[PDB]
DNA sequence: CATTAGA
DNA sequence: TCTAATG
């Protein structure tokens, strides 16, 4: 956690580089397990050989471990960091919609800067264009204070549309968080569950409403169950217009709402930890259900969940407010 | 690990 | 169809 801090960090620096700049899933995969292992190890790695004993660490990495232990730096790491080609990628990759693959390609064609990207908006698909457009606003965090106004709105339309809808803004926002990166709204409806062959409009009508009033200003991707767009709080009585925010809305078969809600409320840790406990307590949890465990090794049969509680009760835990689902 | 765009 | 990119 700090005892092997640099080691794991340099390791991941290295991994990440293989995957993005290079397309070496293997080495890239290599750096990763090593990094995973040395991280666990309970003692201060004092040399490559010591490290070497570890599963995943071989000669290649052991050698890096040394140079780093001796000189508080690393060649390849100095080399890479400097490398403009590789920096370029690490940068373009910041555009929503641009991933490594496209970053490489662009770069090759010589598009390295944001500006290059502008002069060449033509080579960019919708997502990435919108991504390019709001690059600035997309990088900004969401002051909770705004999150509240946003939530406040979405709820009203959702409802105005059909009183039946149930919406819950999940995420860190949910968990108290002072600011969030983007807004996740989980939605479901009684007339939509596990069997009942969809009702795509269900998702569609809200979107349309939301757009109707100008909260959604753009669409990145809309499917029959998961809409991914951009929103904005009405720039009041001018002088202060609000930054463009990322928003995601997803339809859930009402029968698996809370499971989802549980899940997207995180945190990653609260999750696992919740997950591991349900295991002892003879079950299993996942993005959509909780199935009692049978002794034959495994077992199924989706228990009936009516609120976040039921999940709790099932695994027989203490209902933990979202506020404390921090780990 | 699943849902969407795109070509 | 596959393959990229988000989360
Ligand atoms: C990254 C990731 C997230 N999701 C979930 C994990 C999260 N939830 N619980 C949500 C959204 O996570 P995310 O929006 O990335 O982060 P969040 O915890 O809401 O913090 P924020 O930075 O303030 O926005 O989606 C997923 O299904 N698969 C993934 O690989
Ligand atoms: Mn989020
Ligand atoms: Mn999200
Ligand atoms: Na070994
Ligand atoms: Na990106």
């Amino acid at each position: 956690e700090t005892l092997n801090g640099g080691i794991t960090d340099m390791l991941t620096e290295l991994a990440n580089f293989e995957k993005n700049v290079s397309q070496a899933i293997h080495k890239y995969n290599a750096y990763r397990k090593a990094a995973s292992v040395i991280a666990k190890y309970p003692h201060k790695i004092k040399s490559g050989a010591e490290a070497k004993k570890l599963p995943g660490v071989g000669t290649k990495i052991a050698e890096k471990i040394d140079e780093f232990l001796a000189t508080g730096k690393l060649r390849k790491l100095e080399k890479i960091r400097q490398d403009d080609t590789s920096s370029s990628i690490n940068f373009l990759t910041r555009v929503s919609g641009i991933g490594p693959s496209a970053a490489r390609k662009f770069v090759d064609e010589g598009i390295k800067t944001l500006e290059d990207l502008r002069k060449n908006e033509d080579k960019l698909n919708h997502h990435q264009r919108i991504g390019l457009k709001y690059f600035g606003d997309f990088e900004k965090r969401i002051p909770r204070e705004e999150m509240l106004q946003m939530q406040d709105i979405v709820l009203n339309e959702v409802k105005k549309v059909d009183s039946e809808y149930i919406a819950t803004v999940c995420g860190s926002f949910r968990r108290g968080a002072e600011s969030s990166g983007d807004m996740d709204v989980l939605l479901t409806h009684p007339s939509f569950t596990s069997e009942s062959t969809k009702q795509p409009k269900l998702l569609h009508q809200v979107v349309e409403q939301l757009q109707k009033v100008h909260f959604i200003t753009d669409t990145l991707s809309k499917g029959e169950t998961k809409f991914m767009g951009v929103c904005q709080l009405p720039s009041k009585n001018d002088e202060k217009e609000y930054p463009h925010r990322r928003i995601d809305i997803r339809l859930i078969p009402k029968d698996q709402y809370y499971c989802g809600v549980l899940y997207f409320t995180g945190s990653d840790i609260f999750n696992k930890n919740m997950r591991a406990h349900a295991l002892e307590k003879g079950f299993t949890i996942n993005e959509y259900t909780i199935r009692p465990l049978g002794v034959t090794g495994v077992a199924g049969e989706p228990l009936p969940v009516d609120s976040e509680k039921d999940i709790f009760d099932y695994i027989q835990w203490k209902y933990r407010e979202p506020k404390d689902r921090s780990e």
